[PDB]
């Protein structure tokens, strides 16, 4: 019964992890980003094989769970900076914190 | 068409590889509890970072949405600090029987 | 408000990590069957640990995960079933921008 | 950040103004059985105009609204289907409040 | 792929039409003071029959769609005044407007 | 267990009953497409009350996602001033063949 939000969204972003901004690995300076930014937290994976139509480039995948208004900033910021990855999104209940 | 389930909902437990209960990993305590309640299954990963060094540890468990309410009763407490989520998904197949 | 797709969904298909197909690694080729279909993308996990419903515990989850078209899901799912003893294909919607 | 009950589901049931069940008018007799299973609840529709893919235009589209918990839902398809001809059933998560 | 907001949700009021708020139908107060508070719009809809386990009294339905805060914001409002019905609520994809 | 789709989306036009197209009913030209363009099937519905005198006409559509988008394009423009809305929806069954 008792949930943190109910309109929280999973934001999943998807790029390579020798993608590059400026020189520095494209996935730490994205989380970089929203960690100076406030956003409530992220969790990054990296996957043993990937492809995407549109390998010595393992899939990192950073996530982000927050409310809606937060994650469209995010989305807002670091699209500029991804040219080739994906970016996915979809409704989530959050139970609990700290 | 046939499926599985469209009535369960995927468990998503975040918490710190280092994290611990009464000694041990939270997590191995977690997947115990899990696999005693009898829950469907259950997947964990470890992520490469992650904020809220620590490693990022994520049990998931698709089953029952009533099964994932037991779950989280019996954990909500165990998790001092982190992050628990649930939502719908579709179970499509097992694969037990082929045809 | 551009969103790339309409109606995509992430499927989602947990195996063992020593689970073979025709004497290969059956992740590999279940890989390798969605590139030569022509599907949109897919990024392979393995887990640290997991259980389901006779497999060793020392032998890791690998979750294959494929985020397309609905009609292109459904081809997905049709052609790989076969291939999965005792694991679990999941599918839920999302939003791809 | 209260919501009423865990994993809840909208049930749709698609049928027609003229359907009938035993010489009754299908949809009292579905919202009747709902009832003596101890259903959370119910709201019937009446549209004004629907087709499918041998029904009168004229007969109107009634909709069986269903919203509980999983189990529920499911047991409530699992006796419906029988008086279900040429209809629809569809089912979607929602969260009550 | 054109569309409006990806976090829009879908907000469903079920209540009684004989139900009331300080003698007048609390539908149209509810309608009322949605329509004083900008919300994008609302579509009422009245069912031929209903019941809640928690018929003189045929089913209203006021469904309302829109960005997740100001629907956050309604439920707020609106909940005090409903002690008989139901809220529900889950996403949407607006794809048009005027 | 069985369904009919679980790939299916619901998708809902939102006009008014005055608004016209050539002339005719705005709903009762969209029916008229929908049934011409082999649609699934559909559901009108009229509200008592609206606002976004004149009564709300919802069409409601339950088909492939990509019947429905075939179904947009041919009515996004026809609709001057209204609103469109889709989300997934599960088609348990429609009941064809009992046992
Ligand atoms: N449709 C998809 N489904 C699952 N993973 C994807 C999909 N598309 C892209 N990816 C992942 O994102 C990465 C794409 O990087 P890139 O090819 O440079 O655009 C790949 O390594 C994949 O692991
Ligand atoms: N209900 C479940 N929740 C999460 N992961 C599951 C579930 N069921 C099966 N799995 C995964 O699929 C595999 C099942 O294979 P097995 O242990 O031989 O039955 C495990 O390694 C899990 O990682
Ligand atoms: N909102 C979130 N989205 C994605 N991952 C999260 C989120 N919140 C927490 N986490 C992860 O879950 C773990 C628990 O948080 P913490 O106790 O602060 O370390 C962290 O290691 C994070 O990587
Ligand atoms: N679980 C439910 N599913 C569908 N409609 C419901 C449900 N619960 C309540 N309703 C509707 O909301 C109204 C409840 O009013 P009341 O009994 O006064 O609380 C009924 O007339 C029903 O049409
Ligand atoms: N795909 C659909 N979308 C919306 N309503 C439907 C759909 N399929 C069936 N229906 C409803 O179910 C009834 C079908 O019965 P029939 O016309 O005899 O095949 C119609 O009156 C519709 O209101
Ligand atoms: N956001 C909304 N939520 C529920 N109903 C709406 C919404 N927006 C518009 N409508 C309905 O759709 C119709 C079209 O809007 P309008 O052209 O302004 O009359 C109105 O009659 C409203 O009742």
């Amino acid at each position: 019964v008792e949930v943190e939000h109910w309109n929280t969204l999973r934001l999943r972003i998807y790029i390579g992890e020798n993608d590059k901004w400026e020189g520095r690995p494209l996935y730490k300076v994205i989380v970089e980003k929203l960690r100076e930014m406030g956003i409530a937290g992220a969790t990054v994976y990296r996957g043993i094989y990937g492809f995407g139509k549109k390998s010595t480039d393992l899939p990192i995948i950073v996530e982000v769970v927050d409310r809606g208004h937060n994650i469209e900033k995010v989305v807002n910021v670091i699209k500029p900076m991804i040219k080739d990855g994906m970016i996915t999104v979809e409704p989530t209940i959050v139970l609990w914190v700290g």
